[PDB]
């Protein structure tokens, strides 16, 4: 049988501050249900250690969505609210099976768009450089479709072992730290000033696969939203 993520202590803080969406944006488990032992093949404890997310199908997800703590409703914050908003993780991205091409593993998202996606991607060129098997940042600076609406960059090549991430937003600026090194340094998020529906996400959100039956799989060794107001 499958062991529940809440059976160990590691993820209890974030599970108290998240709902699970699966296999679409539809609610799969409330925070209370997650803390109470919700489990399935999509969301279970791997190796007695890892919060593991699995999903197949283009645009499908198994993904935590930040909530107000202690059974609260959906959080919404703003890049320009003056508070530092912080998400941390330690992620083991295994080798993805054939047909899986891109898996979004952390986001900043609002009512209608992703401010930021951190994703594993099999192969993509960025700014005239080809990259394979790597972790990418995709920041929106507009809601249009042309390249001017995005800042897309290489964060790090995928590692077999755990990789630490930290996302910080303060005063309309984004910093992403990977394995303790700042990689994105104060990216401008001021396009989003006044959007008060932002929140963190993390898990597995499957993008542009070439097989809808192929299962994306992501293991979290740690995940938290860090409250600077205690």
């Amino acid at each position: 049988f499958l062991t529940a993520v809440s059976s160990i202590d590691t993820f209890l803080p974030v599970l108290n501050e998240a709902k699970l969406q699966w296999p679409t944006s539809a609610l799969a488990a409330s925070s209370e249900e997650l803390l109470g032992g919700y489990v399935g093949s999509q969301f279970y404890l791997q190796d007695g250690k890892y919060m593991q997310f699995q999903i197949a199908g283009s645009s499908n997800r198994c993904e935590l969505r930040q909530m107000i703590p202690d059974g609260g409703s959906e959080i919404g914050w703003a890049v320009d609210d003056g508070t530092t908003h912080t998400a941390t993780s330690s992620i083991v991205v295994p080798e993805q099976v054939d047909g899986v091409e891109e898996v979004t593993i952390m986001q900043i998202h609002s009512g209608e768009a992703p401010q930021l996606r951190i994703s594993w991607i099999r192969s993509k060129s960025l700014d005239g450089v080809a990259y394979e098997d790597f972790i990418m940042s995709t920041v929106r600076i507009g809601t249009g479709d042309s390249s001017d609406n995005f800042v897309k960059t290489h964060l790090a090549d995928r590692t077999a072992g755990a990789m630490s991430f930290q996302i910080d937003v303060k005063d309309s600026k984004l910093t992403i730290t990977v394995n303790g090194n700042v990689v994105v340094n104060g990216q401008d998020l001021s396009f989003w000033d006044g959007t008060d529906s932002c929140y963190f996400k993390a898990g597995a959100y499957n993008n542009n696969p070439t097989s809808e039956s192929a299962t994306a799989r992501i293991k979290f060794a740690a995940l938290a939203w860090v409250d600077h107001h205690h």
